[PDB]
């Protein structure tokens, strides 16, 4: 099994890797042809490790070994290879606190986009400990969603680069008012056990519309 | 071990593909119409912020004062006019969209036809998703499909910018003018790359 | 006494007004495009029957065999192509509409563009209200708004008949061709006056 | 009162009368400019009187003094100045039976159109003795209707001329399936007391699509 | 024989039709021109050149000749079989086109 499937995978994986690199290069040329600098998807990453996590508030917060003097700033996105895990909240000289998507803070939110033949925008806001699902609120009521669509950061909140993978639509429903839809999402990154992590500095100019 | 290493960063890769594809297509479309409007002295910008609260009213771009961006300048995409610059900052600016709910928001328009009629675009319906073209000559006849562009009467926008298509047409109460309802050409729900027209010469 | 005499026949009068207005407008539109297609030898007809059961598939017109109407002839309105004649009778005939659900219903189409691409219109979605334009060249690029007309390849319809507008465009599975979704120009939900093109010379 | 309102009415009535006549003439010219004969709205009327009505089936049927030898034929529309009242069902040499809109025959129906900035089509089918309302079934589910819109004959059933006034939308609702709408209509013609009536021969070719 | 190998082609004719060259038969020694407009008519001998649609090759490069033409199953398009102009069995001197301007 340790080579029965990864043969068709680690292989079909490099498949997407080169496809990207090509698109990624083409995209770079286009933006150069036009006068486009610091687009909404660009960013400078910084690697870091979780150095402390309290079981009392395990799903709310984590502490990393990088801080102010390393360039870390409040509101920077924090991720892992398989997805978005949170944002920097408070920073010290050499360490910082990051609030996880699974946090119980009702004010916690992130601007997101649901990829489809036609994209839709909404706000991720709310985690359910039982269902293990993120709430995607305010999607257009007339657009139709299917289980499996990918959700990524829109960057429209002004602080995260766009394109970071968040998760997958798992369930969809209409809200009481009948004005919008709400999708429930399965985070792609596993946040129960965090060790190695990456803090993203957003390149695009900061937005004040929030 | 490497059974999760390059296995998890999969969905992230499929997402990069999808996003790059769309951004490349849109960016290509931008290149073609380049020389097509080189005269208006174009400035390419990115939408860097949009609030869900007033989603249809405005958007923020990463170009401002120090880039030649000044309030009232036209903002467009390859498929259409999307708005005008309002408040400007040093490195960014706010753009009022045609889909705005601000009742004072207006744009001088012309219907391309045998005979050219002028009108004021002023009003957007969230439901029908149509733009209101008020004040057209009461006895002139319009047909579904006629193209609507900016008139230029007012110095603000250059003339010739495509706005949308005549969808419906009706006579208002007074019996003095006609109102056409227009399908915007540009898609303003999903904005990313945008163009500021600095000069209307 | 006369308090009901000319009082009741009121709503009936207001109805005559509304109906005549619409019929006059549509009829005027017909006159303008007259010489515009005098070559195709037009035959003006009225829809005389339509069943709610198969509303979107067909319609019956008051012209047939003894009028020169023959199956496969194009049927149109000022704002667009609406179908083709199928079974014909002495004084009437059945018209298959573009909105039909008959999967075998097809029309050869051409997209007017820098480079002209041909495709087959084959399929209508009741929900999106869009026509399926299949088989367009995989590497040619299409933009929302390009006009689609009949190609003529097949002898059936004359070429140049306006069909609709490119709304969306996508690549099919195979990766061999593209499919555009089209907004029909003509309104087929409300048909009354119609035109049969007898000759495609 | 017998001249306090009819002064502003019989006057404002001739108002619509001349407006029509003008449109009506213009329409005639247009149809002549194009080669349009026997359009969907043309017809030859015949005057008649109700000569018998049984209280046992008062709302189902009525008998008129014109028949076969007068040109009356089954399926011809029967009206009065204020609206449509029914259709001819069986004919004899000098008299005929006409089924009223208020009939209890569930199979009874008429193709209709709801006038609006954008017309809608449906089938009138069913009368409620209590509410005194006609059922307009199968109107498009996404179109919106307002109380007061006029309903007329569409002619699409192949037997009536189009344009005969039927009544007014009074109530509107969505059906269980959620596929269409149903409007309830107030007949314009009062069918409780019928005397003078008019049988319409349809000019347009007959339709077999029914 | 690489099934993913493709080239965008155009048939020079009264009306120009586009298609994708994708497939070579060792036996008939013919190139497969897929996706041509179903109701357009092609004749043996029409010349096929590169279309350029895709930025890769310059347009106008001669590819071969229409030999046979047939309608595929679907009844949506036509496939022509083409006789390559160049002889690829014996290659020695060759030319690389650096710019497609």
């Amino acid at each position: 099994t340790e080579n029965q499937h990864l043969k068709e995978r680690l292989e079909e994986l490099a498949q997407l890797e080169s496809e990207v690199a090509d698109l990624k290069k083409e995209n770079k040329d286009l933006k150069e042809s036009l006068d486009i600098t610091d687009s909404i998807r660009d960013y400078d990453p910084l690697n870091a490790s979780v150095i402390s996590r309290n079981p009392t508030n395990w799903n709310d917060q984590v502490e990393i070994d990088k801080g102010s003097s390393d360039g870390v700033k409040p509101d920077m996105a924090v991720t892992t290879p398989s997805g978005l895990i949170g944002k920097v909240t408070t920073t010290g000289a050499k360490s910082a606190t990051v609030e996880l998507l699974t946090s119980s803070d009702v004010k916690n939110r992130v601007s997101a986009k649901v990829q489809g033949k036609e994209n839709a925008f909404g706000i991720i806001n709310g985690y359910d400990s039982d269902t293990k699902l993120l709430e995607l609120k305010q999607l257009p009521y007339d657009m139709k969603f299917k289980k499996g669509q990918k959700v990524v950061t829109s960057g429209l909140g002004g602080k995260f680069p766009a394109g970071i993978f968040i998760g997958t639509i798992e369930k969809v429903e209409t809200d009481k008012m009948g004005l919008s839809q709400t999708a429930f999402i399965k985070p792609g990154a596993d946040m129960y056990d965090l060790n190695h992590v990456t803090v993203l500095k957003r390149s695009a100019e900061a937005g004040t519309t929030d």
